[PDB]
């Protein structure tokens, strides 16, 4: 775990003593034909100790909490002559922050006490300890060690601060970040994404924290490759010709759909072969698809004044489930309003409709085209068609206009325009009652005097316009009566 060192005694700088000449005393020794300098003092026998070290004024840079190591050596008060009450076997630790180095004006009221240090092995004629303090916000701090009446020697003094790591994490990048003072307020680290990497809408950008002990902690957000790229190790290509990427997801990319030309390198979509189109409400993921065949089959049955338009779906949806159906009329021309529809006529999804109100005596022609998301695409027509004639022709108007002891002058109507499928008017007729007997004669004719009947009785009058034959329109069963003398 990186450290950066801020002050180093052992590499070495002399610091200043107070009061100056007792006290702290810098000493020197011999080992491994090299120098080794020290901090030291030694006044047990006297009875108040109050010696000051100050550390030179060190640069914080950016360090938010700072890491002291030392390294020292402390004999024990048994050991001296006067060995009275009046020796200790431990030192303080202090510090103060500045904007500027006070130099040789140092003021004990102004250095905060970071803890006492005691001996992890005492001697006879070397112990290590770390602590720390933080936050740190001004310029610079010192140090400053107390003595209070002990044998100590200073060999070592380390200050450094604590640091993460770069790393590459999901795609995104973070550099070197100083760790944090505290854990309540651990601030955050904003990281930048890759060469094609990308934050989607709307997913959370790259974060992470460091923590004091030099640590990254929380990983937030990530970073995606963007669209005609995908992931490789910890980096991104584009997608193989052949290939595309319409979003930037964490799959890989896809090959191309059906009825697409080849891709290039860092493809995004598949552009569809002549011949085939994409909707807009289409993804880049489907393949291009084609407009429908005409519906497979048409019937057009038509009881009476109604009818029934049943057809199948195409041969050839085209490659779609969209297929809609449209219905028009030809009455020549198209029809009008006329005809009543039994459900919307056009943006159909049924397959069939029932329509009405059909005037007897013309053959419509209907024409159902079948189309899908993508006919708008294109200016052909695919349809199928059918037409019927109703003979059905038509109910006609009896009415007498003449009346006797023994005739019934009766003549029925009907417009012109269905005075010409009538083959030939059936008349029928009986007395009340009657219904073994049947009385009927035929003719062109819309007019008949019927002859040779008995007076004061009521007749059945039936007329039956057909065309041709059996398949003519009946009239209302009328009744007409004789007269009498
Ligand atoms: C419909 O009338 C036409 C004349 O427009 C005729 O050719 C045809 O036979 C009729 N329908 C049928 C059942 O063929
Ligand atoms: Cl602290």
């Amino acid at each position: 775990a990186k450290e950066v060192v801020l002050l180093d005694f052992a590499a070495a700088l002399g610091w200043l003593t107070h009061p100056y000449g007792k006290g702290w005393d810098l000493m020197q020794n011999i080992m491994n034909d090299m120098p080794i300098y020290m901090y030291s003092v030694c006044n047990v026998m006297s009875g108040d100790q109050d010696n000051w070290l100050r550390t030179n004024w060190v640069y914080r840079g950016e360090a938010e909490r700072i890491f002291i190591e030392l390294k020292f050596t402390v004999r024990d008060c048994n050991s001296f002559p006067g060995g009275a009450s009046s020796c200790k076997e431990t030192f303080n630790l202090y510090y103060a922050e500045s904007d500027l180095d006070y130099g040789t004006n140092f003021q004990k009221r102004l250095f905060t006490k970071i803890d006492t240090i005691a001996p992890d092995e005492i001697t006879v004629s070397l112990n290590v300890e770390e602590r720390s303090v933080g936050p740190l916000t001004r310029k610079g701090f010192y140090l400053a060690f107390q003595d209070i009446g002990a044998c100590v020697a200073l060999l070592s003094v380390r200050v450094y601060y604590k640091k993460c790591p770069e790393l590459l994490q999901g795609l995104a990048h973070f550099p070197e970040t100083i760790a944090g003072s505290d854990a309540p307020s651990l601030a955050t680290v904003a990281g930048t994404c890759v060469d094609h990497a990308v934050v989607p809408p709307g997913g959370e950008e790259p974060r992470m924290h460091c923590a004091v002990d030099g640590e990254w902690l929380v990983p937030i957000g990530q970073c995606l490759c963007q669209a005609g790229y995908e992931k490789v190790e910890d980096a991104c290509q584009a997608c193989s010709p052949g290939f595309f990427k319409f979003e930037a997801s964490e799959s890989p990319c896809l090959e191309c759909p059906e009825h697409t030309l080849p891709s290039p390198e860092g493809a995004t979509s598949c552009e569809c072969e002549e011949g085939f189109f994409r909707a807009p409400q289409d993804p880049a993921s489907m393949p291009c698809t084609r407009p429908p065949s005409a519906p497979h089959y048409l019937t057009a049955v038509g009881m009476g004044a109604k009818v029934e338009l049943r057809w199948t779906p195409p041969q050839d949806s085209g490659g779609r489930e969209d297929i809609v159906y449209s219905v028009t009329c030809e009455q020549c021309g198209p029809c009008e309003a006329s005809v009543r529809y039994s459900e919307p006529p056009h943006g159909l999804t049924r397959t069939s409709v029932t329509v009405s109100d059909l005037e007897p005596h013309m053959n419509y022609t209907f024409t159902v085209e079948a189309r899908n998301g993508v006919s708008g695409l294109v200016t052909s027509r695919s349809f199928r068609t059918a037409s019927v004639s109703i003979n059905q022709t038509e109910p006609p108007k009896v009415r007498l206009e003449g009346r006797s002891t023994t005739s019934l002058s009766v003549s029925w109507s009907i417009p012109p325009p269905q005075q010409s499928r009538v083959w030939k008017y059936e008349v029928t007729y009986r007395k009340k009652g009657d219904s073994n007997s049947y009385n009927v004669r035929r003719t062109e004719g819309f007019s008949v005097t019927l002859d040779d009947l008995a007076p004061d009785t009521t007749y059945l009058v039936q007329v039956q316009a057909l065309t041709q034959e059996g398949q003519g329109a009946g009239s209302k069963v009328h009744e007409f009566q004789t007269l009498s003398p």
